[PDB]
């Protein structure tokens, strides 16, 4: 019963090492689940992030707005000569109208 | 200092250490599950925010307003120098008729 | 030179030093997960903030009205010019006919 | 078969201890893989977000759109007299055209 206490105990360590074997199964099951959920979800986020990027570059109107701006400055330029050419016609027409 | 008493001491040392290791394992299982639940909670939030960025950014669509302005700017261009030039011609033609 | 009783006692001091060291080793594996959770919590918090700060910035970059106005003002300036263009248009038809004779 | 039992038990404990030592090393190894994957993925999201913060600044036309609004108002104000002036002048051309047209 000292030699039967060693008997029982060698069965406990056999028992406990079987338990530990399953305990380590469950652990791998939770680890893998986290790793797989991390790529499903940290990945999913990256898609949308990049889908947003697409639309940000599809709503770049810097070129259209630079151009509108520049076309408006051409008109505003041609105002100078226009007023000049009109003012010379006014006196010309004023002269014919006084000497008709 | 018996043998049957000293095997029993070692029996309870091992029994304890086995109880300890089990707990350690259940602690680790809980911490892994907690981390995964927290990560999911916090990503679902970010994931929602990013969908409302996808919509909200359509506020920055001006494609149509911008085409209409490009065209009205052509209309203005035809409304100025080409008109004056025909007027200057016209005044030239009247001027001769009075000669 | 190995009494059964003496091998047991040696096994108990052995096991005792292994149960202490097993303890420290497990506390480190535990705190590895606490450290990673925190790291993840902090970085996702920062992400979330920027996301909100981006949302506020999109609202500060809506010049949709300010563009519609320029769109309209410009329609108004063009409409303001049709009457004079018509007048010139008619006078030119009349003058060119007389000049061509 | 007292000392030879202890010596057998000791061997069972040795194989149990060393199996555990390895399971710990295997766990430490998956944890390092987890730590490195998590950090690499979070650094990517943080990279891609700060690239987002920059691209969106390209849609800040405020400076341009003020200048457009400004340059238009000028033109619109600067044209009001030019319409008036050409309208009076074209009426006078009319009155001159009438006489030239009968004579």
């Amino acid at each position: 019963s000292s030699e039967e206490l060693v008997k029982q105990l060698m069965e406990e360590i056999k028992t406990a090492t079987e338990d530990r074997k399953i305990d380590q199964e469950v652990l791998q099951m939770r680890l893998s689940h986290l790793e797989q959920r991390m790529v499903e979800d940290l990945e999913s986020l990256s898609t949308l992030q990049s889908e947003l990027l697409e639309k940000i570059e599809l709503l770049d109107y810097s070129s259209s707005i630079k151009q509108i701006g520049e076309n408006l400055k051409v008109l505003d330029r041609s105002l100078k000569p226009v007023i000049t050419t009109v003012s010379l016609m006014v006196e010309k027409v004023d002269l014919l109208y006084g000497k008709a």
